[PDB]
């Protein structure tokens, strides 16, 4: 198996004009399609992502998004978010990648 | 009809070590679903670029990414790179964002 690359993206600065930003987890890379996605805030569980379908890239591996929603005052007060993933291909099938202002 | 917010996305800092980097378009808050997302370089069509399909976010809106894998160098070499959409709840149904290094 491919284990997944996870790379963390704050939000784009047209954005930040706005009350509510969104953060975003990139996951390419990897294989097979069956992952699980998931994002804590301060090390509780948030609820307010969704992630996309795994899509086959063009050579043969897979790549997912997952955007969560979050009020700019939450962003820019420096609380943390993490991005928590789930892969065979991972050491212990798991990782973390975590994101502050 | 909600015209969607196109932002553009150059390849994270841990990514540049690689030698194909990933460019992302973020195209969120547009009602409805229907919409078409292309790339280009230097005004020519792309072709390797994979969208994944319409997600609908917490509020009742939908979201998709749109991710073009290109080599580092095209990338360095400062070429151009361009995200077109199409959707209903634009000026005359269309829209572009360009990206350099």
């Amino acid at each position: 198996p491919a284990a997944p690359q996870v790379y963390t993206i704050p939000p784009p600065l047209e954005q930040m004009a706005k009350d509510l930003v969104s953060l975003t987890c990139m996951i390419t890379d990897f294989f097979p399609e069956d992952i699980t996605v998931e994002w804590q805030w301060n090390g509780q569980p948030a609820e307010n992502y969704k992630n996309t379908q795994p899509i086959m890239d063009t050579d043969g591996s897979y790549f997912v998004y997952s955007k969560l929603n979050v009020q700019k005052s939450n962003w820019e007060a420096g609380n943390t978010f993490t991005c928590s993933v789930l892969h065979e291909g991972l050491h212990n099938h798991h990782t973390e990648k975590s994101l502050s202002h």
